[PDB]
């Protein structure tokens, strides 16, 4: 059972890129907090995966579909992958710690209420 939301989100993106990385490799040599990744460590974890991750600020509806999947920082130390947003149906597709590796649909309103305004742009090295 995965408990680290940022690690779950990073593993999903690594896998989306066909990059095989144990959760172990991704945290190797990093100083975790209460056993978990934080936004401060995530660029170095991404490097260990063969990715580049960079934190940015944007309102949710300003994030381009073109850069997805992105990792959203959510209130309370949580995170998810943003896979897509449909503005017609007002639904977002996200991958959460509870959904594991499976993207799920949620109401856009719900994501807006938890989103902090900060996200990671993730791409291959």
């Amino acid at each position: 059972a995965m408990k680290d939301p940022l690690l779950n989100s990073l593993i999903y993106v690594s896998r989306y890129y066909g990059l095989a990385n144990s959760p172990e490799a991704l945290v190797n040599g990093l100083p975790l907090s209460d056993g978990k990744l934080t936004p401060f460590l995530l660029p170095r974890a991404a490097e260990r995966a063969g990715l580049v991750a960079k934190e940015n600020r944007a309102e949710l509806e300003k994030i381009s579909s073109l850069i997805l999947p992105a990792i959203l920082v959510l209130k309370g130390g949580d995170s998810c992958v943003l896979n897509s947003i449909n503005m017609e149906t007002r639904e977002a597709e996200v991958t959460t710690l509870e959904s594991g590796m499976v993207p799920i649909s949620i109401p856009l309103e719900d994501l807006l209420e938890q989103y902090t305004g900060r996200y990671f742009l993730v791409k291959k090295q």
